[PDB]
C-alpha cells in the first residue's frame, strides 16, 4: 500500500479496497505522513464520498491512539451529546447538562472552538482540560465529564494542523463524535449533511450503539424547531430512518434565527438563562434535544417504545430545567472544578 | 479571497469564480502556500475537474513568473511536440524523435521539459545534447540550429514548492497539464499528447482561446502520442474553435502495429532507438515517428493557411519522412550536440 495508489484509487472516484483507510489514518497518526499526503487524503476522500466502513477504519485507528480512561469506570449507560458543527447558542452543551440533571451520565468530547461547546464550557466556569481520572471522578460525582480532545489524542495534531491550514471541512470532521474516549454506546449525533449523516449511522450501528443520528430538514446540527428533522434511529446493528415533527409534541414553529450565539460570553448568558427557567425557543430546542439524547440512552436498557419513550423524554428535560436540578448540576460541576 | 472559500466551493463540486484559481496560483508561485494548501488545491481541481478558464488562470499567471526569452529570438512559426506523459506504458521517447524530425523538414522546434524510465530532457542528455542551457542559448540554438529545449527548472525556478508536493502525492493532478501550457518561447501551434482523453478537450479550450494552431493528440490506446497500434483521437484547435476527429493511419497506409514494439527503456536505450531511426532503419518506431511529425507539420501549417485536411497531412508525411531520408534529420542532431560544445 502506498500514497499513489490509495490517492489514486479516490480520484478515480473509486471506494478504497478494505485496509486501505486504516493504513492511511496508521500513518497519519504516527507522524509519517506529510502534510500534502495528509490534505490530499482528506480531500480526495471527501470528494469521492466516504462509506461507512472506510470512515470506521479512520475513527478505529483514531481510537487506537487514544488515551483511554481507566477501565470499569463509564457506565454501561453513558451517552454523548454531540454535533458536527449557523453561528448558533450551544444547543448541545445545554441538552448535555439538562440530560445528567434528569440521571442520565453523560461525557462529552470536544475542543476549543473552530464560542465552541469547550470555551462556553470554560466561560460559565467548568475545568475542561481535566486527565482521565478526574474526568472519572467526574462522572461519578457529578454525572458528567467532559474529555478535551487534545488531551485524549495527541496523536492527531498533524491532522489537526493541516485542518487549520486548509480550513474547508472534511471527512475529519466526522470523528469527533466517533471517537469519543469515553466510548459512550448511547448518544445524540447532530449532523449538518443528510448524506453523511446515513454513513455516520452505519458506523454506530455496526458498534451496537443506541443512538439518534439527527439532522434538522432546514440544514440544523440538532433537531431543529423551525421544521421537521430527520432521524437515522441506530439500535442492535441497524437503522431506522425516519421524518421526525415536534409540532406532535406541540412544539411551536420558531425561526432559525431566533437560536443565534456569539462569544463564549454570549452563549454562557444563554444557559444560564435557559437553566434558570426563562421559557422561549432556546429552551424548546434545548428539552427537545434533551429528549432525544435520553430516548438514545433508553435504547440501551428499556424495551420502551419510541412514543411513549419520547414523552418521558420530554418530562424529564422540562422538569430538570423546572425543578432546578440542572441549574444545581451546573453549579455542582463548577464546585468540583475547584475542589481541584 | 482564502482558501477555505476557494476550497470550499471546489469540494461542492463548483466551478470557481473568475480570479480564483489565478490568486491560487499566485500563492502557490510566491512561497506563500503551505504544501497542504497546494496539495489541498490540487487534488480538489482535479476531482472537480477543470474548466479551460480555470486552467488558463493557472498557465498565465504561471508563465508571469517565468523567466523571459530575449526580445525577437523565437519565431513567429515555432511549434512545440509534447505529451502530458504520464500513460503508464513506457515507450520510446516519440515526441523527441518527432521533433527532431520536424526541425530537420525546416520547422522551427521549441521544447519544454524535465527529468524523469528515462524522459525527453534524459534522453536528450544520453545522446550528448546540452539540456541546461540560458534563454541567450536557447535563442541561440533555435537560429543556428533549428530547433532549442527550454529546460522547465531553470525557466520555472518559482514552481519549485509545486513541484515537492507533486512529488509527495504522486497522483496525477490538474498541475499535470500546465507543461505544455507554459512553455517559455510561447510557440504559436504545437502536437500536444494527452495521456487523458476527458482533459483533452480542456486543453484543446485553452489553445483555442490563444488562437493556437494546435492538435491535441490521444491514442484511443492510452498513448500521449499519435498512435500506430490502432486509432486516436484528434481535437484540431483553428481559428479560436476546438472541433474532435477520429484519425486512423491505415488510411494513408499505416500497418497495425503491437504496443511492446514501441516499448522504452533507460536512457542509453531510447538513445539507441533515437540514433537507429534517424539512420534510416524502418518498423513500427519510424512509422510512428513520421506520424507524429507530421501532425506537428499539419498543426505549424494551420498558422499561415486555411489548407486541407487530407492534403496537409499527405505534404507532412512526405517531409517527415524526406528529412529522415535525406539525412538532414540525423546531421541536425549533429548540429545540435556540436552546438553545446561550442559553449564551452
Ligand atoms: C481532536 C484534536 C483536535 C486538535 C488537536 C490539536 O493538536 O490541535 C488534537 N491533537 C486533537
Ligand atoms: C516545471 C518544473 C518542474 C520541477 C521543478 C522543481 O523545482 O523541481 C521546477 N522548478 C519546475
Amino acid at each position: 500500500p502506498s500514497w499513489p495508489q490509495i490517492l489514486g484509487r479516490l480520484t478515480d472516484n473509486r471506494d478504497l479496497a478494505r485496509g486501505q483507510a486504516a493504513w492511511a489514518m496508521d500513518q497519519i497518526m504516527t507522524g509519517n505522513a506529510r502534510p500534502a499526503q495528509i490534505a490530499a487524503f482528506a480531500v480526495a476522500m471527501t470528494m469521492k464520498a466516504p462509506t461507512a466502513d472506510e470512515v470506521g477504519e479512520l475513527a478505529g485507528v483514531m481510537l487506537s491512539h487514544a488515551h483511554p480512561l481507566p477501565a470499569d469506570t463509564v457506565p454501561d449507560d453513558a451517552v454523548d451529546v454531540v454535533g458536527t458543527g449557523v453561528n448558533t447558542v450551544n444547543l448541545s452543551t445545554m441538552a448535555a447538562i439538562v440530560v445528567a440533571a434528569a440521571g442520565v451520565p453523560v461525557v462529552k468530547h470536544g475542543n476549543r472552538a473552530a464560542s465552541g461547546g469547550a470555551d462556553t464550557l470554560e466561560a460559565l466556569g467548568v475545568r475542561i482540560d481535566l486527565g482521565p481520572d478526574l474526568v472519572a471522578r467526574s462522572l461519578a460525582e457529578v454525572g458528567i465529564g467532559f474529555c478535551f480532545a487534545p488531551r485524549f489524542h495527541p496523536s492527531y495534531r498533524h491532522a489537526a494542523a493541516v485542518r487549520r491550514e486548509i480550513g474547508v471541512p472534511t471527512v475529519f470532521n466526522l470523528l469527533g463524535p466517533l471517537t469519543n474516549p469515553a466510548r459512550p454506546r448511547a448518544g445524540l449525533i447532530g449532523c449538518a449533511f443528510a448524506d453523511l449523516a446515513e454513513v455516520m449511522a452505519g458506523v454506530f450501528a455496526a458498534r451496537r450503539s443506541s443512538v439518534l443520528v439527527v439532522h434538522g430538514d432546514d440544514g440544523l446540527d440538532e433537531l431543529t424547531t423551525t421544521t421537521t428533522s430527520t432521524i437515522w434511529r441506530v439500535a442492535a446493528g441497524s437503522v431506522d430512518k425516519l421524518t421526525f415533527d415536534p409540532a406532535g409534541f406541540g412544539f411551536a414553529r420558531a425561526q432559525l434565527d431566533q437560536l443565534a450565539g456569539g462569544d463564549a460570553q454570549a452563549n454562557a448568558a444563554a444557559v444560564r438563562a435557559v437553566l434558570g427557567g426563562a421559557r422561549g425557543p432556546v429552551r424548546d430546542a434545548v428539552v427537545l434535544n434533551a429528549a432525544g439524547a435520553i430516548v438514545a440512552h433508553a435504547g440501551l436498557s428499556s424495551r420502551a417504545e419510541w412514543l411513549p419513550a419520547w414523552e418521558e423524554g420530554l418530562r424529564r428535560a422540562s422538569a430538570a430545567i423546572d425543578t432546578g436540578a440542572a441549574e444545581q448540576l451546573l453549579a455542582r460541576w463548577v464546585r468540583f472544578g475547584r475542589q481541584i
